[PDB]
């Protein structure tokens, strides 16, 4: 690709938070605590799930950023509407409103649905994600190997502005516990 000259520095939103996640104090890394992290609930905070949306809302143009997933057995990965369900159980597909990739048990799919196979020959340290307003694109690329396509949702209908959207995963296995990390530009 040649997306990295659409860069955007994100940031994450405590605010939006699951009670369990970390964010260091430059809201530029998440992980998974060992307990409730001491926060009062609000509406925004994802409920089941340990995820977490950038602070940056986009309507318009095209945007990259590339995310850090070192040693992760499990996350999720995209942009989701700003209107996206934040209390009880939901599947992750473009009718709910995210368009997203993750890893689970040692696969990765995209968040179709019912959810697609990916085809990965060298498992990734970094993801950037690419998002085409105008075009109706989320495009999802392979830093560790220069670059390379893993996934495009086209014809998106996006129907409000776009969040970017991490889910940490669970740490039940003691292996899970990494963070994830802005990279910089
Ligand atoms: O964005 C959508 N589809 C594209 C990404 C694959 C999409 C979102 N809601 N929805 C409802 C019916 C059909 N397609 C949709």
């Amino acid at each position: 690709h040649h997306h990295h000259h659409h860069m955007v520095h994100i940031t994450l939103d405590r605010n939006t938070a699951n009670s369990w996640l970390i964010i260091s104090k430059d809201r530029r890394q998440v992980r998974m605590g060992d307990t409730h992290q001491n926060v009062s609930d609000n509406k925004e905070r994802f409920s089941n799930y340990p995820m977490v949306l950038g602070a940056q809302r986009f309507s318009s143009g095209k945007m990259y950023w590339e995310v850090d997933v070192t040693q992760k057995e499990a996350w999720d990965l995209g942009v989701c509407r700003d209107s996206v369900q934040r209390k009880g159980q939901f599947s992750l597909s473009p009718e709910n409103g995210f368009w997203t990739i993750w890893l689970w048990q040692d696969s990765y799919e995209a968040g179709t649905s019912p959810q697609t196979t990916l085809h990965i020959q060298v498992p990734p340290c970094q993801i950037g994600i690419f998002v085409d307003y105008e075009a109706g694109v989320v495009s999802f690329y392979n830093i560790t190997d220069h670059g390379s396509l893993i996934y495009t949702f086209s014809e998106c209908v996006f129907a409000g502005p776009l969040r970017p959207f991490f889910n940490v995963g669970f740490n039940y296995s003691g292996g899970n516990a990494a963070p994830l990390k802005l990279c910089p530009l």
